[PDB]
């Protein structure tokens, strides 16, 4: 069975753990819920393929940046997750994509840009400029809401498709 090693990157609080738990466990978490599992596994069906998903859930804080260089190196695809209500997290996508190309030694790693927290009305990152940042990266863009399950599978499965196409 094909195993897709996925790594969730992005600034702190954008919903990296929420997107991961909503995919593997079908349950939404907030600040009060534990998010220290880091490593996840689940058998899913993507485009008719029954496969195994290895989700490497990383922390977004700069304290764990040196810890992100060690793991995620063994990752194949990456979800560059930001929050549509936080403009800094969207422009922080710059330093995370650049941190993956330096661990991968490659300009085109299987990658995906994720705009999370779409349920909230206080959008500060218009989808237009997010679709353009992902287009300039040459990677797909997925708008998600880990709170309402919308786009959650679309983000992880499209990144898996990115791995296949690479
Ligand atoms: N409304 C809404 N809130 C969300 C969504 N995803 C995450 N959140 C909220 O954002 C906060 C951070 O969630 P979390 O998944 O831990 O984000 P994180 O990027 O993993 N943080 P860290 O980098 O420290 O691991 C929580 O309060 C959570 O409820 C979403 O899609 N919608
Ligand atoms: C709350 C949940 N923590 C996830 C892992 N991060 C360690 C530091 N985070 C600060 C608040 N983040
Ligand atoms: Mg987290
Ligand atoms: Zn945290």
């Amino acid at each position: 069975m094909t195993e897709y090693k996925l790594v969730v990157v992005g600034a702190g609080g954008v919903g990296k753990s929420a997107l991961t738990i909503q995919l593997i466990q079908n349950h939404f978490v907030d600040e009060y819920d534990p998010t220290i599992e880091d490593s996840y596994r689940k058998q899913v069906v993507i485009d008719g393929e029954t496969c195994l998903l290895d989700i490497l859930d990383t922390a977004g804080q700069e304290e764990y940046s040196a810890m992100r260089d060690q793991y995620m190196r063994t990752g194949e695809g990456f979800l560059c997750v930001f929050a549509i209500n936080n403009t800094k997290s969207f422009e922080d996508i710059h330093q995370y994509r650049e941190q993956i190309k330096r661990v991968k030694d490659s300009d085109d790693v299987p990658m995906v840009l994720v705009g999370n927290k779409c349920d909230l009305a206080a959008r500060t990152v218009e989808s237009r400029q997010a679709q353009d940042l992902a287009r300039s990266y040459g990677i797909p863009y997925i708008e998600t809401s880990a709170k309402t399950r919308q786009g959650v599978e679309d983000a992880f499965y499209t990144l898996v498709r990115e791995i296949r196409q690479h």
